[PDB]
């Protein structure tokens, strides 16, 4: 097979690795390439806060819950490994804060040590009356992309700077199988009105004393439209906006203020933190992830496309389960052609 | 009333602040001075790992448990304050690891969210079979001393870099009350054969990805003679030796190795951590803290000494309850003098 993966964000690179690992040994002429028009540090993935945590409500497609779980167990299994930090991975503990009682999240047993906050814990965060504590994992987008591209490179997977104009051009360039991991821009290659940009702005800050994630929720204003603080490997991400439908890629002043003042209110020690950068990214928001096979005809030959996009504000959290599912669908492509695992 | 506090480590400065904050308003004149022969960054306190956690067995003296508790409640209540990190203070969560089941510690309800580790959690730590999780606080010795000295200075408490040769000399120089916070060197001013150095060596490392404390225990080799990892504000402290009776203030090779290999085995990501410094300090080990009043008699008057030393490897953990108790004893002194 000639396989072209389109996209070098978390979804693209994880999928490319997962396919290569699973099928290199049984399919000798396996030729896997990555095409993309943005690589680290210039992908949405690089701008991600870095935390493993699904949305608070159950997803429309319950398969997503398994993909999240598989991703956690996968990442957890590297803790104890000498290279966990080089992969962008380290354990972190933290708080989820609410202005009123809410049900437990579906993921409460996936994380480690989930429990309700006690009154003394609530005293640390005055504006809030209810919440959770748990241990989870940091997965830093930037570092993980760098790890994946090294792992891919060693396995002979080749990377190409290419702005793909259509699936047609890639098929006629020889690809038997196209894996579509184009994130929020997938609509360019095939219209998909269910896919919308989730505009998130963040402030990165030097405040190494903060060891815990702190995520506040506002049930009325929707997910991640409430202050959040996430310690990274070297810096801390401050957030608080996540606006669907907004394609403006420039930082604005009003969101900066919302983030800074919301987070300084949550964590007043931030007064002494040095601003290191400010960024805006677009979460690929969709009612559910698109992860499915599609057959396209160009001339007399069929081309196989597998889509993997629309992971909203949880791409890091879910990526590995999705990569595994794409590999499963790839297996079926092979078996449809009398090829064997 | 001239009060000379001897010592500028955590014990000395906390005590001086507590006395001054308690009596400045009601006693004129009150003159509080600090004498010491080392200030930050040169005290044992500056070398401390930074974590709030008492020893695993309860203390002989039941007052010590309360002092620990008062210290936790004091420090916790600064979380929310804009200056907590400038004080050297931040919350941390972490793991206490054992090769076998042990009883719960007496302090289990003082910390936040104490529980046993689950089977899943234990897999993260291949070498260990049982443990605890809880949330506590980092109190960085260095930063806390800088904070206390600023708070003291602003309130007009004066410092003097001075080696005290005897209590007598300080009394004769005009002190009505001496607070003895000389840590492991208290024996120089008054022999105390119960007081021994607890020699601890540590390695400081840049490994900012480590967000949790990890403390292992070896029931066979004694407290803190087993690998420990404690994230500080800017650096991580790696430890694993604590020998009573050893007065060598120089780093040695064996302890470096014990610490590095123990901790690299616990936390193999340490392979990429840059060494920042290696240090040795002396914990003031005593069967129990000495915190008591004593009357001395030189010249034409009595001078009151209040001792506050012998806090072993838990001086940061216990300091504030001790400072409070000394301020109380000071109150008694004042009333006996009809102030
Ligand atoms: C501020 C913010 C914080 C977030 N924090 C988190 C978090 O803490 N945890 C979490 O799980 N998720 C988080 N997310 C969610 C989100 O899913 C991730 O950011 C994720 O990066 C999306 O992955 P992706 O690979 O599909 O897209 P991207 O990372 O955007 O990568 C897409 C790739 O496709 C390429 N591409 C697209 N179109 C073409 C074309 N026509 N030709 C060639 N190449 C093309 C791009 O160049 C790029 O290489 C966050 C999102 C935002 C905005
Ligand atoms: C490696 C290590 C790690 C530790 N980690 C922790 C931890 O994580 N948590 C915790 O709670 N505890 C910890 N401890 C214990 C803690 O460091 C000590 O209990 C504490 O610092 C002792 O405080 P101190 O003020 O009594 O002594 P010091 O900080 O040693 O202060 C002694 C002071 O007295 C002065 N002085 C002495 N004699 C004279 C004299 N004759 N004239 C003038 N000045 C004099 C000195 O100059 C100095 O100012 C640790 C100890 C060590 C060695
Ligand atoms: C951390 C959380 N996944 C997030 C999502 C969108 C924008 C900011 C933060
Ligand atoms: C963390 C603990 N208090 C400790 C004591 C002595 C040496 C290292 C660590």
């Amino acid at each position: 097979m000639r396989v072209v993966v389109i996209g070098a964000g978390v979804i693209g690179l994880s999928t490319a690795l997962c396919i290569h690992e699973r099928y290199h040994s049984v399919l000798q002429p396996l030729d896997v390439k990555v095409y993309a028009d943005r690589f680290t540090p210039f992908t949405t993935t690089d701008v991600a806060a870095g935390l493993w945590q699904p949305y608070t409500s159950e997803p429309s497609n319950p398969q997503e819950a398994n993909w999240n779980q598989q991703t956690f167990n996968y990442l957890l299994s590297h803790i104890g490994s000498p290279n966990a930090a080089n992969m962008g991975l380290t354990p972190v503990s933290g708080y989820n804060l609410f202005r009123e009682a809410v049900p437990d999240p579906y993921w409460k047993d996936m994380v480690l040590g989930f429990r309700k906050l006690t009154p003394r814990e609530l005293d640390m965060f005055p504006d809030y009356r209810y919440g959770w504590f748990n241990t989870s994992l940091i997965l830093e987008g930037r570092k993980y992309l760098q790890w994946l591209t090294e792992r891919l490179t060693e396995r002979g997977v080749k990377f190409f700077l290419r702005k793909v104009e259509s699936f047609e051009e890639v098929a006629r360039g020889g690809a038997d199988v196209i894996i579509n991991c184009t994130g929020v821009w997938a609509g360019v290659l095939q219209p998909d009105p269910l896919l919308q940009p989730g505009r998130g702005q963040i402030i990165k800050v030097d405040a190494p004393w903060l060891k815990n994630f702190i995520i506040t929720h506002d049930l009325e204003r929707g997910i991640y439209n409430s202050p959040l603080i996430i310690p990274g490997l070297q810096a801390v991400t401050l957030g608080g906006t996540f606006q669907v439908g907004n394609w403006n890629e420039i930082n604005n002043i009003q969101d900066h203020n919302t983030i800074w003042e919301g987070c300084c209110r949550l964590e007043p020690t931030l007064k002494d933190a040095k601003i290191v950068g400010e960024y805006t990214g677009f979460g690929p928001v969709r009612p559910q992830v698109r992860l499915e096979r599609e057959q396209l005809r160009f001339g007399s030959s069929n081309t196989e496309v597998i889509h993997n996009y629309g992971h909203g504000g949880y791409g890091l959290t879910i990526h590995w389960g999705c990569a595994l599912e794409v590999a499963k669908l790839f297996g079926k492509v092979l078996e449809e052609r009398n090829l064997l695992t």
